[PDB]
């Protein structure tokens, strides 16, 4: 019934990269959502109220917070498993660089994951990449900011202007957050 | 023990690009040797003709070496995957095995042997796994893009190396 | 006298990638102003009211027609002469792209400053003793732009949704 | 009878980044040799023999050390004008970057450069280049190799395989340059 588009990170924080990428993800792969999974490290309320305010305008993203769940999975295997067992109606795709597994040899625990869900791999307009594996392609203009850039910009009181939503600058500043 | 870093791929055909990754995360990850591993379809270029144009593009390197276990996983009864057959007949060695970052910001656990990633300097990966990273820089040249050149008739030099480009001319290979 | 950093452009439509570079120079080399300069030769109207709108938010951001005015019927300055002309004792610097290549030559006999930008870590070499702005790779630009208003594909993260939103209802880009 | 490519850098030292940026403008551009053009100090004499050594294999490259002259031209226009006096039966062309004019105003200086001689605008496979000036393109493959990459590496005694011919890392080594 719906295509889902499974986005994982840190999100710490989210920004206009990141908001970009699963847009043309989105798009291209014809998918009717994509769903922002944070990941966990074994502060994340912020990272989650900060997802929320950057997501809110785009009807076609979600937050998805299984990994934020008590006991709940973290390798991918596991979180995909159950996504897919509480979502069983649904077609899951997972979103990866398209050149995470290209020098890779031949792998079995690869081949079962790939096979467990269908991978989007992301890469620039253009070029190739070569190994061949079960993948669907999406091109991605490329837009260089990353979280840690970003945190650092804050920590040095550096302008973060078209890098972040003002929503998420705003929460930062209230919230004292990389100072 | 030796630290050996492994490198997958098709190599139809190797190039400068394969090289330069390999000698980075040879030096900047502190391994011995990098094992260069040509993959084969299941029969749906010709593997000795990858593997041919993989020793010229070696040659040089003292620590590059070609290996075809992914070339013999096949027994009588059972058949093993590259990484698994690899542990087998090298277990007191140290495999590191190269995953890419350099699309995405962030690598997800989805694994459960070592493993090292490649990026592009200056680029910023966050990932769950405590990760060693190669800083590699950027060459924006691949076999296909290069099969295209051949074929089209448009230059290869810089991209590839001469040994490799006179076997693709000796041999006829990509129209 | 102002710091003035002068950003020529089609601006056919003005996007992200054109904010985040003023801001970067503005901020890196310390300046108190950049001014868009549309050239002339998409209709100037439309540019120039697109260019308003993706500006307006930013403070430091000015619109800038002179090179609109060059002409005096009997003369025709270029766009550095009328400025020279009509702010003889501000700081008037030009952006240099230095990010395709390696070098930087000496082409011009250098008021009137330059600033180099070019993404961070992309190291440039010059005889000019020149400052260098650190600007984020975006890859977007105008003709990208008009292309995805073409064949429908999105624009969302690229232009300001006030750009997209006057590119619509003027039924701009076919 | 000639088409010229005018390729100017420190070459300092001259890298693979270099030999193929050049080879693929010779060939995108349609022209017959690119000349290397070691730019004035604003020493020489290792630059130049590296560059002689970086380029002996390819038959479509030259030397141009007209920069080099006492007395010498250093500002585009008069070392182009020089050129163009020189050579004038052929056609030479100005290699830069795509965007290094890509924001600047309209400016009768630069279109004086421009109509002295055909710019060349290099610049990555993709990507468009607004510039309301002439300028014939050419796209090279991204070589994130530089000059400046390469001497810090033969300071920390970083490898440098792939990245500068091998005759070029053998002048280096005997003559103990780069290791400051």
């Amino acid at each position: 019934s719906k295509k889902i588009g499974i986005f994982g990170g840190t999100f710490d924080p989210p920004h206009n990269g990141h908001l970009l990428m699963a847009n043309e993800v989105l798009y291209q792969a014809g998918l009717d959502e994509i769903w922002f999974m944070p990941n966990q490290i074994p502060d994340s309320f912020h990272r989650v109220e900060m997802l929320k305010l950057a997501i809110q305008s785009n009807p076609s993203f979600k937050l998805e917070l299984v990994e934020m769940e008590r006991e709940g999975p973290s390798y991918t295997f596991d979180t995909v498993s159950l996504l897919k067992q509480r979502y069983p109606n649904d077609q899951l795709f997972f979103i990866i660089g398209a050149d995470m597994i290209e020098y890779l040899p031949k792998w079995y625990k690869l081949d079962e994951l790939l096979n467990l869900i269908q991978f989007i791999g992301v890469k620039r307009p253009g070029f190739h990449v070569e190994t061949p594996y079960p993948l669907l392609f999406a091109d991605v203009p490329e837009f260089e900011v990353s979280s840690t850039m970003i945190r650092e910009r804050f920590k040095s009181k550096k302008p973060t202007d078209y890098l972040i939503p003002d929503k998420v600058k705003k929460y930062v500043e209230e919230n004292g957050l990389y100072e």
